[PDB]
DNA sequence: AGCTATGAGTGGCCCCTGTGGAGAGAAG
DNA sequence: GGGGCCACTCATAGCT
RNA sequence: GGCUUCUCUCCACAGGUUUUAGAGCUAGAAAUAGCAAGUUAAAAUAAGGCUAGUCCGUUAUCAACUUGAAAAAGUGGCACCGAGUCGGUGCU
């Protein structure tokens, strides 16, 4: 009597529940076998558990992870570009300084050269450290000298500013002479009324240097500058000029009459020719005043980011680092002085104290600026003479280093031009600097276009780079290998989505004339007319439909049912009186991209040949694909000959955006084999018929279903393994989809095979994906009339249905008692699910059997903690390197350990070196997994042990389970930790009260159940202490935590006098020290409780081991006990 | 008987962070 | 959030 | 309509840490006390891998046993009864 049954689900992002449910709702359980070598052979399980398992993580941390690596890697490259530009000279004059960098790292011990890493003699160390006290002296001295400089202090500017070289954010040079806000502000408007004498503006007294470098938003500011304005507006001429200067992006259209948008924008790549679009609509006597505008800007800018404007150089940073640390040193010296004279009692502590947040913690410590400021402020105000320290603690500017995070926002043209200032100045003394300039300025400037990727040949997953030669590529040879057009359209197209009717093929992009077309004669085709003599609506023929495109869909932007009755039907059909059905206003298809070539080629012949179609299609796609315009003037540049100069200029500044749904292959690529005709030519003509698309594609007396679904991938089970990844979504839910779908699969297996008549579904808040994904593998037989059997019925339910049928019959809940409400709650969705289609919920509730089950991950990811700790004389500290022993180098710390394996063997002790047979586990870090399932027997005598037993060899990732006496269990953290692994379990009485209680007030309902919930509440102050009587029963059972138990015992007697829901919030509290997984410090009322952390795993080597399934249901139970005995 | 080495328990502290530009998608 | 590490004390095995 | 959620991929950037370099002085045998100084740089930023790439290394996958290089396939009885992390009656 094969059973009915059904399977239900609770999906979440950090726990998948399942459940097996039958006619009766029971929950049945089955005697599964214990396979292994204890006394126990089998257990009788519950079909219900709940998965748990690490969240899963997005691919977010490990790719800017990847983004870091990439950098440090072409950071690391160009360092040796530069090096090997350097090498040939660097050898005249000092061979070994590119191995004494690389050694500096090293202690003096280690290094083959002298320790000194730039001069290798100490009176010139002296000599530096007294001439340039930092590096940016430096880099003013060699900007600046004329003089022969030495080799390696430009190698050492140079190397700064390549690996330092700033941000991106602004293309087209810079000047950095232009910084001053206010005189370039009253220079603008005196050049605007010069332009304009007609009509000038005031704005004497109006502090632009102030308003325009506030800290505040780029809208606000120029509100507040227009304000001082008087007669001025902000989307005046005038204002929008004043927004350019902001880096806005202000629409011109309103200013000059334009019948087009003229918007433009400084920060763009294209500023220049759009304001040569301007200038060609407007004239060219506004150029000055847009140049004046960019200069503003430039200065605006700039003066965000320097402060000094009063000192004249070429270097406008090296002079602001060199003055910010001329304060520090001046202020640091007045400020002793002071505390000298007047507070001698808090020198140390200042000055000398390291531990502390003062100017030793700032600077000598590791305490930053904002805690300096802090700690600094209170006793600047308990001084005399202070009043400049203090205005500069507020401005930020006291005692300032000189590397800080404000650093950020210095464009990289001020290194550039830094750069080619050093570049100009040294290339007369030493030739190959002169020969290499554009190199080396390459290299500074040289950035791998973000539509080209990862250089690689074919060995990488994330690259997509198409090449013409296989040459090196090196950044004087980029353009010459790879082909950026071809780069860029791959670029492009590998993340456009395929088609969904035809997956093979790719989308159209949205301007697309054909698509323009498709839609256009789409729309026309259900369009119905009535005229005076007809008894029932007509659809338009095909010639009516050309005609009426021809007439108005070529010769108007937007078409209305209007404008179509007065141009069509009464002029050209001479119908007076026409009723149109199927389109209400107007016509929600648009020839725009025609309208737009008609305006820009204007030759409409050209435009309305069939045999241009072809040409144009690629034109639109050059368009859609490339944002950079040199890719599509160089692909165009095939069509020059069909087109003169004005128009292709005209071509290159128009762009276009989206990517549309169909291909060209489903529109005009395929012909019905009966007739020949595309979807298209349908469209345009089907005579009586007058099919639409979705009719076309559903037509069985045409083959284009035929060619759908022959196209359509028929293909087997390909990779049910990234099959489910492909779906939209978090990573999360992607990993829950498949550890749901695998515990379906271990489900069916454990029934007997037989298939359930049901599934019961839910998601955590995407559903249908997962839904289809199941019963896909569920339903796969065919009758008769190869129509699908469906045996397996799939439903899929929301939490409010479940939600609202818990509480009407009040099956309620907690979230923070323990982890068996997943599986509760997949039982309720599987009853809820039926009831689409009462003891036993509570009796489901009640089980304590319930199959939790960690999921035994062998952990990846981070080999240690990215904190590199202090050199110390201790064992545990990890080497950042083969020859860095940490005792010597200090490095990482806190090893992620992969898993442990139980190793029986015999090691020395002691001095005598006597041999000792010895049962532990070792645990085996991730940066050594690979070397351990290379070769186990060396690795482990590596570490020292003996007559290795290989047959005894158990691996045992984090999360493995152990069990001991009384069932205590504990969770392999690591190699020296443990976790509680024991599932506390309240009956639902306490379950009730917990939440009613804790949720006192916050909880809105009617009177009657307020006062309901008042007087459960109260008479269960006798449940208040056996709920903690519970927890110590169960601590003595299996935390053995007596010292903390004893602590909450007398907090919890200590206030009692409190009332009951002040209690309850932190009686609930009490469960972070039972609840399964790592112990959590939690506080009780005032009272705050330690930790209870278990470093002792020697109880478990004598311990019987547990493996179970995904779902625990099949388990081999292993005894260690009975192994490692002699 | 006394000195040193060594394993178990307990209380405390620590852990990389911030930003910008471009593209393409699901769902609201 | 949680595993790792250290400073500290105490019981106990070992040793003579 | 836009700009939102959320994901991927790519391009860059400013820090942070470690270890070393930036000669600490005086009195005192030393412990130690007084004084002076604190702003920068190099290297590394997951050990490393062979396909030697300006690529790859934290995403995802992974109970145990048999076969298989691996993918992958197979491996374990059910019912009644009562059912705290489980046991009995028939029966396989």
């Amino acid at each position: 009597m094969d059973k009915k049954y059904s399977i239900g689900l609770d999906i979440g992002t950090n726990s998948v529940g399942w459940a097996v449910i039958t006619d009766e709702y029971k929950v049945p359980s089955k005697k599964f076998k214990v396979l292994g070598n204890t006394d126990r052979h089998s257990i009788k399980k519950n079909l219900i558990g709940a998965l748990l398992f690490d969240s899963g993580e997005t691919a977010e941390a490990t790719r800017l992870k990847r983004t870091a690596r990439r950098r440090y890697t072409r950071r690391k490259n160009r360092i040796c570009y530069l090096q090997e530009i350097f090498s040939n000279e660097m050898a005249k004059v000092d061979d070994s300084f590119f191995h004494r960098l690389e050694e500096s790292f090293l202690v003096e011990e280690d290094k083959k050269h002298e320790r000194h890493p730039i001069f290798g003699n100490i009176v010139d160390e002296v000599a530096y450290h007294e001439k340039y006290p930092t590096i940016y002296h430096l880099r003013k001295k060699l900007v600046d000298s004329t003089d022969k400089a030495d080799l390696r202090l430009i190698y050492l500017a140079l190397a700064h500013m390549i690996k330092f070289r700033g941000h991106f954010l602004i293309e087209g040079d810079l000047n950095p002479d232009n910084s001053d806000v206010d005189k370039l502000f009253i220079q603008l408007v005196q050049t605007y009324n010069q332009l304009f004498e007609e009509n000038p503006i005031n704005a004497s007294g109006v502090d632009a240097k102030a308003i325009l470098s506030a800290r505040l938003s780029k809208s606000r500011r120029l509100e507040n500058l227009i304000a001082q304005l008087p007669g001025e507006k902000k989307n005046g001429l005038f204002g929008n000029l004043i927004a350019l200067s902001l880096g806005l992006t202000p629409n011109f259209k309103s200013n000059f009459d334009l019948a087009e948008d003229a918007k433009l924008q400084l920060s763009k790549d294209t500023y220049d020719d759009d304001l040569d679009n301007l200038l060609a609509q407007i004239g060219d006597q506004y150029a000055d005043l847009f140049l004046a505008a960019k200069n503003l800007s430039d200065a605006i800018l700039l003066s965000d980011i320097l402060r000094v404007n009063t000192e004249i150089t070429k270097a406008p940073l090296s002079a602001s680092m060199i003055k910010r640390y001329d304060e520090h040193h001046q202020d640091l010296t007045l400020l002793k002085a002071l505390v000298r004279q007047q507070l001698p009692e808090k020198y140390k502590e200042i000055f000398f104290d390291q531990s502390k947040n003062g100017y030793a913690g700032y600077i000598d410590g590791g305490a930053s600026q904002e805690e300096f400021y802090k700690f600094i402020k209170p006793i600047l105000e308990k001084m005399d003479g202070t009043e400049e320290l203090l205005v500069k603690l507020n401005r930020e500017d006291l005692l300032r280093k000189q590397r800080t995070f404000d650093n950020g926002s210095i464009p990289h043209q001020i290194h550039l031009g830094e750069l080619h200032a050093i570049l100009r100045r040294q290339e007369d003394f030493y030739p190959f600097l002169k020969d290499n300039r554009e190199k080396i300025e390459k290299i500074l400037t040289f950035r791998i276009p973000y539509y080209v990727g990862p250089l690689a040949r074919g060995n990488s997953r994330f690259a997509w780079m198409t090449r013409k030669s296989e040459e090196t590529i090196t950044p004087w040879n980029f353009e010459e290998v790879v082909d950026k057009g071809a780069s860029a359209q791959s670029f492009i197209e590998r993340m456009t989505n395929f088609d969904k009717n035809l997956p093979n093929e790719k989308v159209l992009p949205k301007h697309s004339l054909l698509y323009e077309y498709f839609t256009v004669y789409n729309e026309l085709t259900k369009v119905k007319y009535v005229t005076e003599g007809m008894r029932k609506p007509a659809f338009l023929s095909g010639e009516q439909k050309k005609a009426i495109v021809d007439l108005l869909f070529k010769t108007n932007r937007k078409v209305t049912v209007k404008q179509l009755k007065e141009d069509y039907f009464k002029k050209i059909e001479c119908f007076d009186s026409v009723e149109i059905s199927g389109v209400e206003d107007r016509f929600n298809a648009s020839l725009g991209t025609y309208h737009d070539l008609l305006k820009i080629i204007k030759d409409k012949d050209f435009l309305d040949n069939e045999e241009n179609e072809d040409i144009l299609e690629d034109i639109v796609l050059t368009l859609t694909l490339f944002e950079d315009r040199e890719m599509i003037e160089e692909r165009l540049k095939t069509y020059a000959h069909l087109f003169d100069d004005k128009v292709m200029k005209q071509l290159k500044r128009r762009r276009y955006t989206g990517w549309g749904r169909l291909s060209r292959k489903l529109i005009n690529g395929i012909r019905d084999k009966q007739s020949g005709k595309t979807i298209l030519d349908f469209l345009k003509s089907d005579g009586f018929a007058n099919r639409n698309f979705m009719q076309l594609i559903h037509d069985d007396s045409l083959t284009f279903k035929e060619d759908i679904q022959k196209a359509q991938v028929s293909g087997q089970g390909d990779s049910l393994h990234e099959h489910i990844a492909n779906l939209a979504g978090s990573p999360a839910i992607k990993k829950g989809i498949l550890q749901t779908v695998k515990v379906v699969d271990e489900l069916v297996k454990v029934m007997g095979r037989h298939k359930p008549e049901n599934i019961v579904i839910e998601m955590a808040r995407i559903t249908k994906h997962v839904a289809q994904i199941l019963d896909s593998r569920m339903n796969t037989k065919y009758d008769e009339n190869d129509k699908l059997i469906r045996e397996v019925k799939v439903i899929t339910l929301k939490s409010k249905l479940v939600s609202d049928f818990r509480k009407d019959f009040q099956f309620y809940k907690v979230r923070e008692i323990n982890n068996y409400h997943h599986a509760h709650d997949a039982y309720l969705n599987a009853v809820v699910g039926t009831a689409l289609i009462f003891a036993t919920v509570r009796k489901v509730l009640s089980m304590p059997q319930v199959n939790i089950v960690k999921k035994t991950e062998v952990q990846t990811g981070g080999f240690s903690k990215e904190s590199i700790l202090p050199k110390r004389n201790s064992d545990k500290l990890i080497a950042r390197k083969k020859d860095w022993d940490p005792k010597k180098y200090g490095g990482f710390d806190s090893p992620t350990v992969a898993y442990s394996v139980l190793v029986v063997a015999k090691v020395e002790k002691g001095k005598s070196k006597k041999l000792k047979s010895v049962k532990e586990l070792l645990g085996i870090t991730i940066m050594e997994r690979s070397s351990f399932e290379k070769n186990p027997i060396d690795f482990l005598e590596a570490k020292g042990y003996k007559e290795v037993k290989k047959d005894l060899i158990i691996k045992l990732p984090k999360y493995s389970l152990f069990e001991l006496e009384n069932g205590r269990k504990r969770m392999l953290a690591s190699a020296g930790e443990l976790q509680k692994g024991n599932e506390l379990a309240l009956p639902s009485k306490y379950v009730n009260f917990l939440y009613l209680a804790s949720h006192y007030e916050k909880l809105k309902g009617s009177p009657e159940d307020n006062e309901q919930k008042q007087l459960f509440v109260e008479q269960h102050k006798h449940y208040l202490d056996e709920i903690i009587e519970q927890i110590s029963e169960f601590s003595k059972r299996v935390i053995l935590a007596d010292a903390n138990l004893d602590k909450v015992l007398s907090a919890y007697n200590k206030h009692r006098d409190k009332p009951i829901r002040e209690q309850a919030e932190n009686i609930i509290h009490l469960f972070t020290l039972t609840n399964l997984g790592a112990p959590a410090a939690f506080k009780y009322f005032d009272t705050t409780i330690d930790r209870k952390r278990y470093t002792s795993t020697k109880e478990v080597l004598d311990a019987t081991l547990i493996h179970q399934s995904i779902t625990g249901l099949y388990e081999t139970r292993i005894d260690l006990s009975q192994l490692g005995g002699d």
